[PDB]
């Protein structure tokens, strides 16, 4: 009721639809959506192709008969493919009778989505995970986990927001939407490639803290606001991501039930930022979480 | 090089079982395998009853037509009624085409599982769980939450361990195992129940420090080694399980992965005790995690 538990959307409706794609003795996982198969293009890569591959080159020699799509051990065959920025779309003979409601979504930094980590087409595990604001996410994923994906579930609608393609030196994910496009700066090819200095995602500590007040852990309210600009300026200073007028207006609905303005919480926050954290805990923790989003809080705390 | 996340099962093989349970103005979630579904037996209770139930008598004064059972928005015909310790088991006169290989086992503290946290029949969330020393666990169940069910997935076969009846004073939650008996000394009637005392669970704080050493998180460690008793007086001293042989031989594997020996990472492990973390994190928390067991471990990381 409030043990603020990391919870994961139910992974049923999208587990209906995992599959594997394979080239060669390269498999992939893909999605499986009426009659397309999405998944990510290096599929088609072999170990020399993958420093810097030709896509467009590399799948002109590709034809329908080359592609092994399974839904465990069977097959479904391909009658047409074509490339979409960083993923194939495999045209299959078989609509997939599991389909859901779904929708293609590309989701904001600082937002979070539950990551069905899948294994030759086969579910490994669920968790939770939040789009940090250099456009990498904290995943955990093996070799064998690309064209595993992220999605969110509002009433029976699932919406698609990641597909899985690269681990950076950092030990941090990368990956795109589900039309191929990258999250963040980030390319398709085995090279280093370097993030950008990840920060504390403010929107997150904010529905965090009104997750404190909501259960009577109410210490560090001040009886000071800012202006957003202001509060802006200073969180940059803390490496803490600017809000946005969106992050106001999602943590509206826990304003309105803590009764707690939006710049009032900021200006607490701004003090704990400041005066440090006093030796004190909150809600447990001298950490302050930043994977929680409102909405997370809303859907399980009220 | 995985990462490290809070891992649960795929729940699709549960959300498949889930349905909705009514008697009178109480609604909870059952479980539909084959031809019966489980619920928890306090569904027949009305708001009187609810104190000091005497449930053999309750339940001799229903009969099948009082229990509505719903899959989807399909009612099912219920032809048969009966309790065993305090799960109802409903004969209904269609078998479920989705029921899974499955079993029923009862869960040692230490062990982990995943919840299905449903609501009204309907899947809503998945996390991961311990059941902790004191038979307690920590999770998120709010209203209209009983009746879900806890699972671990071995090889296509769910093993179902838990069904949720009930949240303590203090936020943490209580039930039974898919036999009807509780974990722990709670009983199903509306009173405030306070749980003995915690402990942490020694072996998996040692499996979350292997998970730390081979994602890249290594500051804890230290040249020391110490005997098992020496570890285990310190560790009771602090209110930590006592590390067995047996929990020494399941920590082999990440041994072997990490090079590090069981006794070697029970001395860093001390030294954390003693010492304190210094505000240092290890895999981003400010507290020793306690809820991976050794296979959630090896399983994730290799
Ligand atoms: C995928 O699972 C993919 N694996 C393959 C494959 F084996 C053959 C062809 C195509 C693909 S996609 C994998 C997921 C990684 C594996 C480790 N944990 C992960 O999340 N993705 C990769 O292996 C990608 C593949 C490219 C998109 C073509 N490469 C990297 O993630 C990668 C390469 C790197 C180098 O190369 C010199 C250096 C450092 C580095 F951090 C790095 N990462
Ligand atoms: C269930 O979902 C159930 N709800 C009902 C119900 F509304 C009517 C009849 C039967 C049931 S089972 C719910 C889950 C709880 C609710 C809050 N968060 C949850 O996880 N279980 C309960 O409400 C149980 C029911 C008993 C088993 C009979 N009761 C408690 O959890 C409960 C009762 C408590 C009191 O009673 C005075 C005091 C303090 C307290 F913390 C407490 N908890």
């Amino acid at each position: 009721g409030s043990g603020f538990r990391k919870m994961a959307f139910p992974s049923g409706k999208v587990e209906g639809c995992m599959v594997q794609v394979t080239c060669g003795t390269t498999t992939l996982n893909g999605l499986w959506l009426d009659d397309v198969v999405y998944c990510p293009r290096h599929v088609i890569c072999t170990s020399e192709d993958m420093l810097n591959p030709n896509y467009e080159d590399l799948l002109i020699r590709k034809s329908n008969h080359n592609f092994l799509v399974q839904a465990g051990n069977v097959q479904l065959r391909v009658i047409g493919h074509s490339m979409q920025n960083c993923v194939l779309k495999l045209k299959v003979d078989t609509a997939n009778p599991k389909t859901p409601k779904y929708k293609f979504v590309r989701i904001q930094p600082g937002q979070t989505f539950s990551v069905l980590a899948c294994y030759n087409g086969s579910p490994s595990g669920v968790y939770q995970c939040a789009m940090r604001p250099n456009f990498t996410i904290k995943g955990s994923f093996l070799n064998g986990s690309c064209g595993s994906v992220g999605f969110n579930i509002d009433y029976d609608c699932v919406s698609f927001c990641y597909m899985h393609h690269m681990e950076l030196p950092t030990g941090v994910h990368a990956g795109t939407d589900l039309e191929g496009n990258f999250y963040g700066p980030f390319v398709d090819r085995q090279t280093a490639q370097a993030a950008g200095t990840d920060t504390t995602i403010t929107v997150n500590v904010l529905a965090w803290l009104y997750a404190a007040v909501i259960n009577g852990d109410r210490w560090f309210l001040n009886r000071f606001t800012t202006t957003l600009n202001d509060f802006n300026l200073v969180a940059m200073k803390y490496n803490y991501e600017p809000l946005t007028q969106d992050h106001v207006d999602i943590l509206g609905p826990l304003s309105a039930q803590t009764g707690i303005a939006v710049l009032d919480m900021c200006a607490s926050l701004k003090e704990l930022l400041q005066n440090g954290m006093n030796g004190r805990t909150i809600l447990g923790s001298a950490l302050l979480e930043d994977e929680f989003t409102p909405f997370d809080v809303v859907r399980q705390c009220s």
